[PDB]
Order: C-alpha cells, then structure tokens, then sequence
C-alpha cells in the first residue's frame, strides 16, 4: 500500500 492509497 502506497500512500494516499494506490496497491502494488
């Protein structure tokens, strides 16, 4: 999770 909030 990388902010504010995409996913990998």
């Amino acid at each position: 999770l990388d902010p504010p909030x995409r996913w990998k």
